């Protein structure tokens, strides 16, 4: 219902994508015919579009879809990662498994900030609908609504979640508009927290790493990340 497997017959090794904070896993798809040889398993929020029974912690749902890839792949070794929103939640997932003994060899975050080292802005659903609209989504529209309603709700379960150390292996794929800032620092992240992270760069905006222009130099970069 909100697993959705690509490329189910491949013999080339598994992936699992948590959606970003839009909430939605549609993303991905376009890396299907990038990495025809990876089954990709990729998860949407079941409470998208959805106004109660709302997460309480982003653990909570962290744990929900450990449980969900536990019956997609039940055997490690295990590749996690997420876009933006959707990596903070593979951290999670792999910090729980990693503790109940499951082997996580790659924890894949791509462009993902922590937002909970982040300073309060200005309102936040104001926040959400001006973004949107420069984005060119309309705000107001059925579509809209539920998008609004799901950031808001994800960005405050990352912002309430302060992330633990994680001793595997990451990979933290980063847009080229840090400079001289150090880009693990820029992200709310430090090697305390990942002592084993290799940096990789991929062109293009944080918002458009999955458009069709794009998908192509992500897969890239994602293909050098696992290998
Ligand atoms: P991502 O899934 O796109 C992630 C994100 C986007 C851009 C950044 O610079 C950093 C992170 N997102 C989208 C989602 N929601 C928000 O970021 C909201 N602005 C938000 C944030 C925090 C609260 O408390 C409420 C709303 C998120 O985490
Ligand atoms: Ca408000
Ligand atoms: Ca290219």
């Amino acid at each position: 219902a909100y697993v959705h497997t690509l490329n189910p017959e491949a013999t080339g090794g598994a992936l699992v994508l948590v959606h970003p904070g839009e909430g939605l896993a549609l993303p991905y798809h376009g890396l299907a015919p990038l990495l025809p040889d990876v089954r990709l398993h990729v998860l949407s929020d079941p409470r998208f579009g959805q106004s109660d029974n709302r997460f309480a912690t982003l653990a909570e749902m962290a744990t929900r879809y450990v449980e969900w890839v536990r019956t997609t792949e039940p055997e490690g070794p295990y590749r996690l990662g997420g876009w933006s929103f959707g990596g903070v939640v593979a951290l999670e997932m792999a910090s729980q498994m990693t503790a109940h003994g499951d082997e996580v060899s790659d924890l894949l975050l791509v462009d993902s900030h922590n937002l909970n080292a982040a300073p309060r802005t200005g309102d936040p659903r104001e926040g959400v609908r001006q973004r949107l609209v420069e984005l060119g989504v309309d705000p107001d529209s059925p579509e809209g609504v539920d998008v609004v309603e799901e950031l808001l709700h994800n960005g405050a379960l990352a912002a309430q979640y302060a992330p633990p150390a994680y001793r595997g292996r990451v990979s933290l794929l980063v847009t080229p508009t840090d400079g001289d800032r150090d880009a693990v620092r820029a992200r709310g992240w430090d090697r305390a927290l990942l002592p084993d992270l290799v940096v990789e760069p991929v062109p293009g905006a944080h918002e458009r790493l999955f458009d069709e222009e794009h998908l192509s130099d992500t897969a890239d970069a994602i293909r050098r990340a696992l290998g």
